[PDB]
């Protein structure tokens, strides 16, 4: 239902250029700009500061991509796109992290590079949103 | 020449404007950097670092396009990123910027690494000149 995402903003814009696998369409560019803050009782280490982050994600500008954009706005409103805590790979804590809804942060390079082509990505991200009760 | 990890730099444009640069579009630069193993040119040779993805923004005006061309040269000369200490993460052994500052937000001004910031394009050109890209 409702998460512990930091304060911040979500905006988007579009480019006429295409993503691999979606050559008939332009590209949605989502920018998240999240503020530095102090962990609340809603976070794993209350009282400890965390820095802000900035992240950009990409979607094809087609009916399905715009539906996912709408669902991501819903998740952002429900404070579910990001959380604060441990970041698995580096094993650092007290940082802003993603929250199990994967975003393509590269245009190209396929899944190895968190980019396109990735023909099942839109289906996968919808599954991840549904797991948060967002459909 | 620097010691930037393997990776790619691409750009595209949006018709929407950045604060302070009304009636020009927005250049969107995407950097896609591969995980790797530190070389002898890095601070901890032999240690692995994970890949990163970063997007940066510039106004699509004359000055912004000049900066884009210079950033392409810097990327070609392996100077945009390095591997080392990140104060944000509080660790080293990660892919970091290399003292060529990028705006990773559209909005929110300097505190958010975004626009408006009337002195940014001058600053980034100076930082490029410091690496001999001019």
């Amino acid at each position: 239902q409702k998460g512990n995402q930091p304060e911040g903003s979500m905006v988007f814009t579009v480019s006429r250029d295409s993503l691999p696998g979606y050559e008939s369409f332009g590209t949605i560019v989502i920018t998240y700009s999240m503020k530095a803050g102090i962990q609340t009782e809603e976070h794993p280490n209350p009282g400890k500061r965390y820095p802000g982050i900035q992240r950009t994600a990409y979607l094809p500008d087609n009916k399905e991509g715009r539906k996912v954009l709408k669902l991501l706005y819903r998740a952002f409103d429900q404070k579910l796109i990001f959380t604060v805590g441990y970041s698995r790979v580096l094993g650092v804590s007290d940082v802003i992290t993603w929250n199990d809804i994967h975003h393509k942060t590269s245009r190209f390079g396929g899944p190895e590079m968190y980019g396109y082509p990735d023909p099942s990505y839109l289906k996968r991200v919808k599954e991840e949103l549904k797991a948060k009760g967002i459909e």
